[PDB]
């Protein structure tokens, strides 16, 4: 219950990725009018964004957000927001609309993670499209399996879309997008590379393990993700 597209060389592997979530982008386009796009932080979608902000979209009708953000200014080092901003939000790709997860002005003693996670639920829509990437120990968006908010993070029953988490194994208070979100989201895309990934990943796709959780969305029923690799 995924497609698997493996590439020789990281640029094949983000144009191959920009390309097929364009043509998913404008499908919802076609469909609908408009269409959400969330993506995923750290390095290895940077060349991806780069690939997708220069593609003749009809963007001012894309909202773009986050699967996933560190609650931290968005003009921190470490902030997905500003991620995005540097790599995505340029190009034919800057009149994208942003849905923020983090509001910009605030500075790290005014960001206190219930608060944030309410701002972001009002702004919250479904995205259409989905970019996940995974880490070493198999987490995806911020659904970390040590989080003590792991249970809510799995529970579905009343559909909430964003959960605070705590990593324990990694740096900074988290906003996530909940496995529910990923599951009922139209299009999911799974971005990785390297061989300690791949491993990972395979061991991910023998079945559902919260010790994996990207285990969690791979198995799950109605969700068939097509996956990206690059050694």
């Amino acid at each position: 219950m995924f497609v698997w597209h493996e590439y020789e060389n990281a640029a094949e592997a983000a144009q191959s990725l920009a390309d097929a979530v364009a043509d998913a982008l404008q499908g919802a386009l076609d469909e609908k009018g408009g269409a959400v796009l969330a993506v995923s932080g750290g390095r290895s979608p940077i060349a991806f964004f780069n690939a997708l902000s220069q593609k003749d979209l009809d963007w001012k009708n894309v909202g773009i957000t986050l699967a996933d953000e560190r609650i931290v200014p968005t003009n921190h080092a470490d902030s997905n927001t500003g991620l995005v901003r540097e790599y995505l939000l340029k190009n034919k790709a800057a009149a994208a609309v942003w849905i923020p997860m983090v509001e910009d002005g605030k500075t790290e003693t005014e960001l206190h993670p219930d608060a944030v996670v309410d701002y972001a639920l009002k702004h919250y829509k479904q995205p259409d499209v989905l970019i996940l990437g995974m880490g070493n120990d198999g987490h995806t968006a911020s659904i970390f399996p040590k989080a003590p908010q792991f249970q809510t993070a799995i529970d579905g029953s009343a559909g909430v879309a964003l959960v605070h988490t705590t990593p324990v194994t990694a740096p900074h208070e988290r906003i996530s997008m909940t496995l529910d979100a990923i599951a009922h989201t139209g299009h999911v895309f799974l971005a990785i590379q390297g061989e300690e990934k791949k491993a990972v990943f395979d061991q991910a796709a023998q079945g559902e393990n919260r010790e994996y959780p990207i285990s969690l969305v791979l198995n799950h029923q109605g969700v068939n993700c097509h996956v990206f690799y690059a050694e």
